[PDB]
């Protein structure tokens, strides 16, 4: 008895990395739902029982801490921003993946402009060199994709004036990558914000793209010292660690709670 | 000499409650600032220093830990919703101080639904009671006021089965704001889409509205049991904390770093 798609949809939603199941043994679909079903629920009952923190807070306060304890500031920014970061970032009329609200503001799509401004502000008033981080939600119109969400969960962590070198930036990117237990390489590639970028790859999978400055860019926010910077994906991240084949079971998300159907 | 609205409004940015100097004493406005910043300068290096955790950031964590102590899951849920929750929450063409996006789509101005939906899901899986909370942003469009922002932080924290009772309720908030240190009292008042709430009260400050169902809207959403929740405004219990003057000292801002002017 074969499995439809709608059937098969049904046992991909219920399975977990961890299963070793195969789905088209011949067992009928009404066992393979309830066998699924038995096991989620324990998985969900184990949380709820023990573990009952959410996988994207608990690891927004763990990388929080990593950071706070080398010496970086935590932002929290406005996540509803103007309009006009946008093309005042190079994103020229990237721009079709913004999520605009009312006329002159939008959802931001990534945290640079905020930190960029926090960066200028305090230069005047703090020591040499100025660290600051944020972490938090983000959003772009993607299509369909295994690793993309429309709402997302962005760290982006960086530092302005001495110290600001590729070396110095790989070296924080390999000692937070070993903190999380997560593999990597460094390859180059280039994006219309910032230019040259070294993208920290697992696998195929990009993790972050990181910057070294100073670029063109920065005359228009006010920056006029060394700078460097990196981007990551939160639910990237985890998607890693627990091996999910589609980045949603990592996302804000009615359907999945720490990767386990809430459909059951 | 006296100080221009414009001066006043220089200074007023420069003051903290902890501060107290007369700024119509006839000391020259340079004077006035030139203190104001070196007080404000000295407390943004202690705080790089030494104590570099974000308000916002820190008491989510602290609310966090409490309720995940306490039982209670800890959900992480979309911000970007649908438009239609909006009627469907009895929220009737309020409505006004809705964001929208694109044109099916609004950010949340509560966690309420995202929350009522988990419960209804939770309740197939999980042993009686069902005991969840988010905290995160949410969105309402305002009149300039020291008590609102148009982007905020909720905590909403909710139970459904047994124990969902006026007086568990009230010991609940109770035991929460007695953790942060904040008096209070409870006085009844009554919403458009909850009916009847307890406000809990610090003064003529509303910190929450708290809700004893079951209520009409219930079917609506799935909910067939009896239930308990409130919500607070991180950034309000942060005004009543640290005694700031406006809550626009504790938002998420480019301009203030844990109450501290960033225009220095
Ligand atoms: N839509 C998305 N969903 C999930 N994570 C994302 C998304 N867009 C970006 N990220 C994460 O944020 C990081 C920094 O953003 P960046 O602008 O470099 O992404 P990107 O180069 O557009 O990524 P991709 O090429 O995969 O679309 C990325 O390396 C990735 O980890
Ligand atoms: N615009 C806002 N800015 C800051 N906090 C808010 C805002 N709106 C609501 N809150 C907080 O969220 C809690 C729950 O939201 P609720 O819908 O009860 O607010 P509300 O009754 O509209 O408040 P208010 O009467 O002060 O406008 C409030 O008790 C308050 O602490
Ligand atoms: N627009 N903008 N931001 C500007 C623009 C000009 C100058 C300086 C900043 C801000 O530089 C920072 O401090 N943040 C990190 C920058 C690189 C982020 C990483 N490549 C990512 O894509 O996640
Ligand atoms: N819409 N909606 N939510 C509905 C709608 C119907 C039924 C059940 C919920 C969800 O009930 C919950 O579990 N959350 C807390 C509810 C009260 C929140 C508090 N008064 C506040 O205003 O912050
Ligand atoms: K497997
Ligand atoms: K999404
Ligand atoms: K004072
Ligand atoms: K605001
Ligand atoms: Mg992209
Ligand atoms: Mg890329
Ligand atoms: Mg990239
Ligand atoms: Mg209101
Ligand atoms: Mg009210
Ligand atoms: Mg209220």
């Amino acid at each position: 008895p074969a499995l439809t798609k709608s059937q098969t949809d049904r046992l991909e939603v219920l399975l977990n990395p961890k299963d070793e199941i195969s789905l088209n043994s011949g067992k009928p679909f009404r066992e393979l739902e309830s066998e699924l079903l038995s096991r989620r629920k324990k998985d969900l009952q184990q949380i709820y029982a023990e573990e009952r923190e959410n996988y994207l807070g608990k690891l927004e306060r763990e990388i929080t801490r990593f950071f706070v304890d080398r010496g970086f500031l935590e932002i929290k920014s406005p996540i509803l921003i103007p309009l006009e970061y946008i093309e005042r970032m190079g994103i020229d009329n990237l721009s079709k993946q913004i999520f605009r609200v009312d006329k002159n503001f939008c959802l931001r799509p990534m945290l640079a402009p905020n930190l960029a401004n926090y960066l200028r502000k305090l230069d005047r008033a703090l020591p040499d060199p100025i660290k600051i981080f944020e972490i938090g939600p983000c959003y772009r119109k993607e299509s369909d994709g295994k690793e993309h969400l429309e709402e997302f969960t962005m760290l982006n962590f960086c530092q302005m004036g001495s110290g600001c070198t590729r070396e110095n930036l790989e070296s924080i990117i390999t000692d937070f990558l070993n903190h999380l237990g997560i593999d990597f390489k460094i390859v180059g590639d280039s994006c219309m914000v910032f230019g040259d970028t070294l993208d920290v790859m697992h696998g195929d999978l990009e993790l972050s793209s990181a910057v070294v400055g100073p670029i063109p860019l920065d005359r228009e926010w006010g920056i006029d010292k060394p700078w460097i910077g990196a981007g990551f994906g939160l639910e990237r991240l985890l998607k890693v660690k627990h091996d999910f084949k589609n980045i949603k079971r990592a996302a804000r998300s009615g359907s999945y709670y720490n990767g386990i159907s809430t459909n059951l």
